[PDB]
């Protein structure tokens, strides 16, 4: 466990995505052993192969001291003993009672109802607050045809037969995509669901993470399923209608990610789809970006703008990050370890690279990005950090110029803000503190139960409903069909843990 200098040696476990360079080359995992003092003997794992390898490493009872991104804090509590209590450590981690005290939620994220901290969150930076979920429209395409950003659901209607049938790319063909939607996965709301139409009805959704995605909301303080709601019952009557106009492709149920992205990306020459959910412009048309802007999302019928919302998420934290071994060899070096990668420098470092490499810090706080530099880098699977999987915190005194992703977020976001006011982000959404892995592992276990026994037939229904209609005749079996079989037993054990950690 100890060099031949006497340097203590630190065995830390890293998931990576698989475009990125191996931490042996990042010259910032260099820098942070030399700060440390120690030796890192690095387990890098992808996204995919450490899902396959997770479950036999704690059976295996043998962890790595420090884990990035690794565990839940729930694990703890389901494997006894293997995980430190980081909350009798607190005065090793200087950096994290900053994070901690700068934002509270990364502090609430972190800790649970018995005050243990087992995983500790990381932060992305404030450039990230705001959610990830938008609602794209060619504004080229309504400007050509004289018309206005739709306000309703009504309203939205008319705009999409006039990109079916008004031609407003102007090649003469009929190959516009009014409305281009994902396919529904089994067992969960995805990123830019089409169930972001719930929105308009009054209810807040969250589907960057957490339990917005099972079909859990709050309003006024109590929480529901949106699953048997009048709301999601009308907003897949309102798809119906669409998609039987011919305004979202038939095939859209059956249409794997990559060729529905593509849709939108076209030839980079030729706009195909009027309207998506997505990131940005740039993400989702890339080439074909100045056409396009973010809209607010339209009002559902009977539903004020004073009361129509938008997805309550946040890009910028995110649960688990940090967790350590019980058994860690050298235990004071692993909280070294764990306090740098909590600093300023190896936090930014982490999702940036290397200083001097993608990435100058031009002054105490401040640090510029080379475009150019990191897209070629990513493109050559060497981006040179960890990206969104960086386990650390980005400091509101931190100002970052040339992150696109950010910048490109900024703008989109700034459309949202009167809709997101529109609700209370405790009363009117469940905080992203509480989600299962901040629970006992009995009531998560329930609720795992309970959702795969809810998804076994819900979202194919949901889509043959929105294809092919007749949810009117079939809503109350199907409503009375998921309370008997725990979907009530699920609402109630939500509500517990919105109450204990909320009120
Ligand atoms: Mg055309």
């Amino acid at each position: 466990t100890t060099t031949a200098d006497g340097k203590p040696i630190v065995t830390v476990l890293v998931k990576k995505n698989a475009n990125q360079e191996k931490m042996a080359n990042m010259q910032w995992a260099k820098d942070l052993e030399a700060d440390c003092d120690c030796k890192i003997e690095w387990q890098e794992v992808t996204r995919e192969a450490w899902a396959q390898q997770k479950n036999a490493t704690l059976a295996s009872g043998d962890i790595a001291d420090v884990n990035l991104n690794g565990y839940g804090a729930v694990e703890a509590y389901q494997y006894p003993g293997m995980f430190e209590d980081l909350s009798k450590d607190l005065d090793k981690l200087p950096n994290v009672k900053a994070f901690f005290k700068q934002k509270p939620d990364a502090k609430k994220m972190s800790t649970d109802s018995k005050g243990r901290i087992y995983a500790i969150a990381d932060g992305r930076g404030k450039a990230y607050s705001g959610t990830g979920q938008h609602m794209l429209i060619n504004k080229a395409w309504l400007d050509k045809l004289g018309l206005q950003v739709p306000t309703t659901w009504d309203e939205l209607e008319n705009v999409l037969k006039a990109f079916k049938t008004q031609d407003p790319n102007g090649n003469g063909q009929a190959d516009e995509i009014p409305m281009n939607i994902k396919k529904l996965e089994g067992s969960y709301f995805t990123w830019y669901s089409p169930m972001l139409l719930l929105n308009s009805t009054g209810i807040v959704t969250g589907f960057n993470k957490g339990v917005s995605e099972y079909g859990f909301y709050a309003k006024n303080g109590v929480v529901k399923s949106f699953l048997t709601s009048d709301e999601y019952k009308e907003v897949i009557k309102y798809y119906h209608k669409l998609i039987s106009e011919g305004l979202i492709p038939a095939e859209w149920a059956t249409k794997d990610d990559d060729a529905y992205n593509a849709d939108q990306i076209s030839d980079g020459k030729t706009a195909k789809t009027g309207v998506v959910f997505g990131w940005s412009p740039s993400d989702n048309f890339g080439k074909l970006k100045d056409q396009y802007i973010a809209m607010p999302v339209p009002s559902a019928p009977g539903v004020s703008p004073d009361q129509t919302v938008w997805d309550g998420s946040s890009s910028e934290l995110s649960p688990a990050g940090l967790s350590i071994s019980s058994h860690a060899a050298n235990k004071d070096a692993a909280l070294k370890l764990a306090n740098l990668l909590y600093s300023e420098k190896y936090s930014v470092q982490q999702f940036l690279g290397s200083f001097g490499k993608a990435i100058t810090k031009t002054g105490e706080h401040e640090y510029t990005v080379d475009n150019d530099k990191l897209s070629q880098l990513t493109g050559d699977n060497q981006y040179p950090g960890l990206s969104e999987l960086l386990v650390g915190w980005i400091p509101d005194e931190a100002t970052i110029k040339g992150d696109t992703h950010a910048d490109e977020l900024i703008e989109v976001n700034k459309v949202y803000e009167e809709q997101r006011s529109h609700f209370d982000p405790v009363k009117d959404y469940i905080p992203d503190y509480v989600n299962m892995d901040n629970m006992d592992p009995s009531d998560a276990t329930k609720l795992n139960t309970n959702n795969a026994e809810i998804f076994n037939t819900t979202m194919q229904k949901t889509a043959t409903w929105m294809s092919k209609g007749g949810i009117d005749e079939e809503w109350d079996a199907y409503c009375k069909q998921l309370d008997s079989i725990g979907l009530q037993e699920s609402t109630k054990i939500w509500q517990k843990w919105y109450d204990t950690y909320t009120k």
